[PDB]
């Protein structure tokens, strides 16, 4: 009854090609999505994957979502919750970095009962080290164009 979530993003340059990768289990049973874009960023690539994930649930679930992404525990452990505060904006007043990959995770998680799990290197995470691979291989062969992706 509990839905084990695996994701992992990666990028060939700061911007490169890059893909993501998430694998979904559920009641024995497992969905891979994958998919790589023209020209994008790890950090964006980490982030999406943790969104499509979380999309491809259509009812309230209790999930354990397991990431490498020190981006990713950053924006949920610190980050999130100040930046609604002041209005998805840094003290300079520009908008959050990645605001709108930031904005999509957020409207995903608000609907389950997430535990996630920060792992921290591939050994003994067989699935994050499979997710790591599907990104790999998305960003050597990118297909859709990451239309939020800004300079700097």
């Amino acid at each position: 009854k509990q839905v084990e979530i695996f994701t992992d993003g990666s990028a060939l340059g700061n911007p490169g090609p890059g893909g993501y990768g998430a694998i979904l289990r559920y009641r024995g049973r497992e969905k891979t999505f994958s998919a790589g874009y023209t020209r994008t960023t790890n950090n964006r690539m980490e982030l999406m994957a943790a969104a499509v994930a979380l999309e491809a649930l259509k009812e309230h679930a209790e999930v354990i979502l397991s990431t490498d992404s020190q981006y990713v525990r950053q924006g949920i452990t610190q980050w999130i919750h100040n930046w609604k505060k002041r209005g998805w904006k840094t003290a300079d007043k520009k908008p959050v970095k990645n605001v709108d990959l930031w904005q999509r995770l957020d409207a995903a998680l608000g609907q389950h009962q997430i535990k996630w799990e920060w792992v921290k290197g591939h050994a003994g995470h067989p699935e994050n080290e499979r997710a790591d691979e599907l990104a790999r291989a998305a960003a050597m062969n990118p297909t859709l164009e990451d239309t939020g992706y800004q300079v700097e």
